[PDB]
């Protein structure tokens, strides 16, 4: 499903562009601000996978009745899909200068390039103003208007959240493993990551199909935000114990110090003098030290309680599914499950 | 109407910080996350002068018949008010870090407070998803409800496009006087203050008073960035050539490289000798520079040049109000006029 309609979801974005910066140019005065708005929308919108704009686009050919699914229903899909990305967009370049990164995607993060700086600032802020002149301009009409509005803002509001409990959490310079406990990590993960990531894109082809009704989103947000959390549980064992090849990037969780998975049960399966190692080596930069890390998590069997948890994890999202997802087709879930696992 | 008003103003602050930290407390586990908003609203929201949030309420009691003015009529347009003040939070914190300031309001600029910094970032974004916090926990039902989120989204889009122009043309290290012409400065003024300090408050007065006429709100919106232009200019002017002690603050413009409005109409007086010395002591630190500049305004007399244009700008507004001000009170534009002249 993703597969070959990725093709024409990244062929929309040229249009994208084209109406964000041309119902502007009515003001010429503004100009070289839409210039630059052009150039941030092109640099941080587009490089990644694009899994959560397509997956408003697969779903809402799975929810929506093919003889509804007209020319312009389908390009609403795809800027709304786009609306997503740009919702990314926006939590990536700020999280980027927040968190000092150098990279991403493989290349310069935007605000470390030449002339960007602290302005990456503003510009992050553009990206998330252009997804309401995108609803506006293609859904202004529809009776799901409002609905996605406010579930946009609703996304933004929780990601927020989730990111300052991650603040709070791992304060860059105060090492204390002891707030990494089971219940924040999974606070985090939920809020930070897993409601913009897995039930926003549902959500927003949910309501364009029509499907608003409070029960349903409840239930479709239960089997999302359970899948959002092993997706991040997944991503975190990968960083580790993964193929850089494979994945296609290099684990840095333990020279970051973050409230990872791995150092999270780690430190439920830990003996006093495993910990004192743990609080010594995590959250370093010498490749001795942090490789120390990871002998410690291999000798407490992580990894192995990581596919335990993979396995039970699956087994209750296969429930969540056959519980929650009527009225909605199983195999919208059952989509983001296939490529999650 | 702002003197006794005022009062009520910021004694409803308590309540909407109340709302916006409990309910969310039913969710324990982003307790600390809801603290930290708080102690980000406290210091950001408070301590300015509340000109564009009062100036809802004002406005507010003057389109809205008094019998149709319940408690909970008044309520919302307390709320909407505070709205504004937090979509002007959310630009000072985030403008604060990019231009690097120090002090904001007499105090130290929240990123500069020990273990805050670039989480700021953040902190600047919550404040601005607070509004629509706001909007739907007291709107939510009204009829001008998607009206006002447009309105603030709009407001925000604006701001944030103006200033971008605004970076584009002071670029910190790019000492260019060339680029700081009328066009320019209007442009940026315009974009970047006029639109979210004078018309938002105003429209969204109008808005919650049921007059949602494009044609209304067009006319409103005539008068008011015009105001604004003139606010700005007599800003700019004020700074230098103003009473510290009166005004309440220190002027900085030309220690700051700004795109003030005397530098701009300096650069439309100035003989080639006039100019080499602008270029040459615009930007700098040392007080025996900079006040060589205020000489080079002086000597062309540009504070003669202002009060022309005071006196000038005075006789248009009136004009514009006696032209656009129908079917609203005059006074409703009479009352800022008073204020910022």
């Amino acid at each position: 499903v993703y597969a070959q309609e990725k093709q024409d979801f990244v062929q929309h974005f040229s249009q994208i562009v084209r109406v964000l910066t041309e119902d502007e140019m009515g003001h010429p005065e503004i100009g070289d601000a839409i210039a630059r708005l052009k150039e941030v929308l092109e640099y941080n919108a587009i490089g990644g996978k694009y899994n959560r704009g397509l997956t408003v686009v697969v779903a809402f050919r799975e929810l929506v009745e093919p003889r509804k699914q007209d020319a312009d229903s389908l390009q609403r899909a795809w800027t709304v899909g786009w609306c997503v990305e740009l919702l990314q967009a926006f939590f990536l370049v700020a999280d980027d200068i927040m968190d000092s990164s150098l990279t991403r995607r493989g290349q310069i993060c935007w605000y470390q390039k030449p002339g960007v700086g602290l302005d990456a600032i503003n510009d992050a802020n553009l990206l998330e103003a252009c997804i309401y002149r995108l609803l506006k301009l293609y859904c202004r009409e529809q009776p799901y208007y409002l609905n996605l509005i406010e579930l946009f803002l609703q996304s933004s509001y929780q990601t927020e959240i989730g990111q300052t409990l991650d603040l709070l959490t791992a304060p860059q310079g105060n090492v204390d493993l002891v707030r990494f406990t089971e219940k924040r990590y999974k606070s985090i993960v939920k809020y930070k990551t897993a409601f913009y990531s897995f039930y926003l894109p549902i959500a927003a082809a949910m309501y364009m199909a029509g499907i608003d009704g409070e029960k349903e989103h409840a239930n479709a947000k239960k089997i999302l935000l359970e899948m959002g959390e092993f997706f991040q549980i997944q991503d975190d064992y990968l960083d580790l114990f993964g193929d850089p090849s494979v994945t296609g990037k290099i684990g840095t969780d333990i020279q970051d110090n973050k409230c990872s998975w791995l150092v999270v049960q780690c430190l439920q399966r830990a003996t006093p003098e495993q910990y004192q190692i743990l609080k010594e080596n995590y959250g370093q930069k010498e490749a001795e030290k942090v490789a120390r890390v990871k002998a410690l998590y291999e000798e407490l069997d992580l990894p192995a309680v990581f596919l335990q948890y993979e396995e039970d994890s699956y087994s209750h999202i296969m429930a969540l599914i056959e519980q929650y997802a009527a009225p909605l087709p199983p195999a919208v879930f059952l989509g983001l499950a296939r490529k999650i696992y």
